[PDB]
């Protein structure tokens, strides 16, 4: 049985987009789903204190967010894939992504059972 992808991030960005772009690659290994994170808050006591630029610039990483978990339906555990080396921000379309560092990086993952 395939072990399932888990991929978190803002929808409807072209970080998250070209991320799962990628890792549609791999079907043929894994499934994959989506998770949506839909709302951000800056904690209230943040608000109160350079100028507020910075605020909007901590709203505007949100669109940078990306997390991929790996889930083994079978053995019902779960690993948290490294995916940072295969990242390059500085970048604007498909070599955001590194598909043959992100395989290896998702391969090596290593499964636990967390509490």
């Amino acid at each position: 049985m395939k072990n399932v992808l888990i991929i978190f991030g803002k929808p409807y960005c072209s970080i998250c987009e070209n991320v799962s772009d990628a890792v549609e690659e791999l079907k043929s290994e894994y499934d994959i789903l989506h998770v949506d994170i839909l709302s951000f808050f800056l904690k209230d006591g943040d608000s109160s204190m350079r100028g507020t630029l910075i605020g909007n610039f901590a709203a505007h990483l949100s669109n940078y967010i990306v997390s991929i978990f790996k889930y083994n339906p079978q053995t019902k555990q779960m690993a948290f894939v490294d995916i940072n080396k295969s990242l390059d921000f500085t970048k604007t379309d498909k070599s955001l992504v590194n598909l043959e560092i992100l395989k290896s990086e998702i391969e090596k993952a290593t499964y636990g059972v967390w509490p």
